[PDB]
């Protein structure tokens, strides 16, 4: 009983290394023979491909066969903009953006569509929080904004852009975290409030899509990772140990998981799975109290 | 057993008129007991402000007790803007933003401190989505921020803002809505997300303002009350009769038991409740179909 | 703005002494002008009724203005017997039931009816779990039957047999705890399965009763009390502990607290909260970690 | 990317023909290459083999592959007794009872361990309810644990008893459904109760069977499928139009949609996953409102 993607493609949005989910979660749907087309963060775009070329991510590259995943092909792209006249002439002139165009979600859809005209799957891996390391409370509003467009709003424009070349029976999945959810301390600037709107979009969404082009959505609440992201935020490896210590099932989280999970969820025998946040975590979320507590 | 509120002052922006939510809420806790200030939108405010002095809502300031409500003072207010140094020329320039002045959150916050030096209890009672009436799909970047900036922002402005005059002891309510939980079609422009993310924050502001200055945050989810704001959805009555058909208790709705929650959750009864989202919608959110439905 | 019980019932199954929540849910109605029909577990009965005669009770007794509460009666009883052809000869001889009789639930209501004719509240306020110390892996079909008949089919029958004396427009409510949804380790024996169907069946009779009689029916998931059965499980110090630390807000929890809330929920303030689960715990559980863990 | 169960053993408690979830569940699980054992009911155990004997199912073993499915061996099973010490004579007595033996669940486990001395995975796909019909408040405290007994209970049973024979990394699914999470009209004698007992324990025994044999435990909520329980209910047609109709992608359900997502959950592939309740509903569960209300 295989997760069959074979003849399937996919527009992963997210990866700039070997590090993060978005790598894992494109391993799961090359394994499961997709064809991957990677949305890359401009910026980022020009040494992950350097890397990828020249080799820096081979070993990361075995699937679980011995066959190395393959990478269709690499767009730039900034999925806090949605179209040319959005870009701000700052950001234009911003140095990397100069160097790789059609980089707003629309063109980067376009340029799929008339590259390879259609797609199944899309996946979301993205997010940025410019105040993640504030309090909701020392968290401004622009700080607040930019989480949300840039870890929310940029699933609605990417999806709202790919749709049209999504084919029947397609999908799509994101990544989403706990802390929308419950009080993650440390996790500030809106990001918490960001996954609550990206969960809640993909409820929404599911309903919209769904009618509109039978089309599934979800998300996953992923457990920590060490990605770069992550580390980024600086309470990843406490999160990491946190997770060990006091979940159901006492394990390492790895990438791998996630990326399982999401080949799964967006294959056919998902079929009646829609608007859900499945939780892989090991569990941690259903837990009542941390066993670690001193009190204990 | 009284809610009792005397001697405690109450900021409740949100207020246009007497017909909707923040209104009752006012009733209650003015009924409480508590001093009542309001901040009213500026557009608003010079009608409100009008309307309540030629007594247009005489009938709507009587008490339980046929005593009669009494607004100690009207602010001027902006929730989208937390300090001056925010504003676009643009609006300032407009007539009823020249009319008014001290309108940022950060502004009338001051005013309040130095009018009052203090307050104990916080009510949210507003919002506004440019695109309610499209759907995630059809929705601007601009106006899905627009919507979450509005809606889900401004509390936690209001809230990081007058935080710091308020009373240790104090509390503070929203009114959010189940489009943040649960598919519900009609409520667009990013709404859904945005009280997804109201109900994100209060959980983490309720750790935040509660560590910090033992405060305690709530939000009610209501149901459907066809307030002028219901009103311009254009989608309540439908809902409205959709939540007499198929709730528990088949009954209306009116804003006076949304007050009345509101009151209490605000009062020292409600003190060891923090970080909640209670619903005050006749029990509609448990059901598991629509009573209604033409298949049954 | 008070809660008003004056004029009405209420009976409250599930107090043996002041050291519980029934017996804070008890001031509270009381405080609110509530007449209070107490139902006592028949074997503790003679000694409960003793101490409250001679007075142990009596600072505990004091109510919010000073005054004294008033038990206007209190009748035996034992919840997981509904009818007299339900005891076993061996309960019958079973001692403590020799003493007092009419103790099933059908008898209880009966001698409600005949001697009040009417309640317009009822509390639930009980449980017992013989194995409670016991993981559900290491606990018998019997033991986590008892627990789920005492608990929690316990409150359908109170409900099911009082309604028909229940006045349109009363209201119950019951005790529950986060066990039902989240793991909470120590609190074993099928006593966490029994919350979980007290909170559904909470969904499911506030739907039956509401729409056969308009009734209204809750629950509140209560924080920790060294209660006198919390204190028998034996993990309640800790959890009360665990609680202090971790709380969106830090401070106790006092009987007191959860009292209010259940008096507010059974008025007429609370005549559009139906199905509800509240939680009256000091936000514990928004919780997506816990401070104290050493990893922090 | 297969579903890899090579080498594996699953134990499905819960089959009695080819027209239940149970069945499908085999078939992935067949599928992803794991042996096959069976736990029939006792009563429709003769007829189940008898019915597989006679190839009735032949065309409902055929896999993806072409392949047939081959269930290794049936046994004999009564999942509300434990061990042969709990029969009732009257029961014994009885001849399908009689016709058989071994079948408590102790006995049951311990042939399965003698004749295959380990399992890898147990399904649970069995419960049963005296009272289904009837409400909550006309549930007798008989019928309400007896539904609980057959329905929730059972699972505590069965994976506590094999847990002793299972593989560590191995896991457990079970089937369970909304009523237990929201007000299902129809579905009643405390089966709704049965669901949430049935799910809390599956969070609760994560944790017991995760920590004590790193052993997963998930549970999947299923949507409407005609089956032969679901027959008797009475209800499903509605339900199962009612889907069709109200869900966010507008199509059918078959069991082999609830078969795939148990395989994948019982696979290596899920391995982060645990004590969850993974809705298989077409996202149903997730509407705020029936589209078709007749307000509407
Ligand atoms: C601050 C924020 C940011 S984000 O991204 O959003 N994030 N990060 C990190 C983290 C989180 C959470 C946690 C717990 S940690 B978050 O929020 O989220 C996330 C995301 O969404 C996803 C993925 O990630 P990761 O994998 O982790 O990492 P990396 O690898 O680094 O990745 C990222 C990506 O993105 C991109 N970008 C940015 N920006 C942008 C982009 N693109 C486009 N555009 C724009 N603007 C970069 O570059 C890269 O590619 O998932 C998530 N998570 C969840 C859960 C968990 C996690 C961990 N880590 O643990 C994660
Ligand atoms: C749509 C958008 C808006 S909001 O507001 O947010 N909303 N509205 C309406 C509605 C809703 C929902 C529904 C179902 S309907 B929503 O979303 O939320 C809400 C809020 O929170 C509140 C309020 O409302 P109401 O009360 O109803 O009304 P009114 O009276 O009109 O009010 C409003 C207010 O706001 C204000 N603002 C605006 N903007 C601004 C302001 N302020 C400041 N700043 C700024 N910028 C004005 O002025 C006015 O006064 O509530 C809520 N809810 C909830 C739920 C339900 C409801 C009903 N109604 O039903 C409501
Ligand atoms: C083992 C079990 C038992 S019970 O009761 O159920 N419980 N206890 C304890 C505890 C719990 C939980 C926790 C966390 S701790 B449980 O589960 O629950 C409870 C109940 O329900 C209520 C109340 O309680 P309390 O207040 O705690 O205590 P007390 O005072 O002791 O009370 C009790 C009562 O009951 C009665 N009974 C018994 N049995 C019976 C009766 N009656 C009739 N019949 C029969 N059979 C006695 O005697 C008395 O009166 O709530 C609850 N809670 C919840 C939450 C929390 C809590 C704390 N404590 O913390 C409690
Ligand atoms: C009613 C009561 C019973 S139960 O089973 O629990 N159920 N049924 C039906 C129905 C439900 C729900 C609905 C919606 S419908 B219920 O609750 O749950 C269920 C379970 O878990 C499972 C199974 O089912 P189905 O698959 O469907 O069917 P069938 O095939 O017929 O199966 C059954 C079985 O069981 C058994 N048993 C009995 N008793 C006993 C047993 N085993 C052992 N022991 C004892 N004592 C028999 O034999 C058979 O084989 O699933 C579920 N579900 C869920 C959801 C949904 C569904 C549908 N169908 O739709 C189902």
């Amino acid at each position: 009983l295989p997760i069959d993607l074979r003849g399937k493609r996919a527009f992963i949005a997210g990866i700039a290394d070997d590090n993060g989910y978005g790598w894992a979660v494109a391993k799961s749907l090359a394994a499961a023979g997709a064809e991957i087309l990677v949305g890359t963060w401009v910026p980022a775009l020009n040494i992950f491909e350097t890397s990828l070329r020249r080799g820096k991510f081979d070993q990361s590259r075995v699937l679980p066969d011995g066959s190395l995943m393959e990478i269709k092909k690499v767009y730039p792209l900034d999925a806090v903009f949605d179209n040319p006249e959005d870009v701000p002439e700052d950001v234009k002139a911003n140095k990397r953006y100069a160097g790789s165009s059609n980089w707003t979600v629309q063109e980067a859809a376009e340029c799929v569509r008339q590259d390879f005209g259609s797609i199944d799957i899309l996946v979301h891996s993205l997010g940025n929080g410019p105040e993640v390391s504030k309090p909701l409370l020392e968290t401004s509003r622009k700080g607040y904004l930019a989480a949300i467009s840039a870890s929310s709003y940029s699933f609605v424009s990417l999806l709202s852009h790919f749709l049209p070349i999504m084919n029947p029976g397609g999908a799509s999945i994101s990544l989403t975290y706990i802390a929308s959810e419950r009080i993650i301390p440390g996790y500030g600037g809106g990001m918490s409030s960001a996954k609550a709107a990206l969960e809640s979009d993909t409820r929404v969404l599911a309903f919209e899509a769904g009618r509109k082009q039978n089309i599934r959505v979800n998300t996953i609440s992923a457990g920590p990772l060490g990605s770069r992201a992550a580390k980024a935020i600086g309470f990843i490896d406490t999160m990491i140990e946190y997770s060990y210590n006091n979940a159901p099932i006492q394990k390492t989280l790895t990438a791998d998981e996630v990326g399982n999970a999401a080949a799964f969820l967006v294959s056919p025998l998902a079929s009646a799975i829609t608007g859900a946040t499945i939780y892989v975590d090991n569990g941690l979320n259903s837990m009542g109290v941390a066993l670690d507590s001193p009190v204990f």
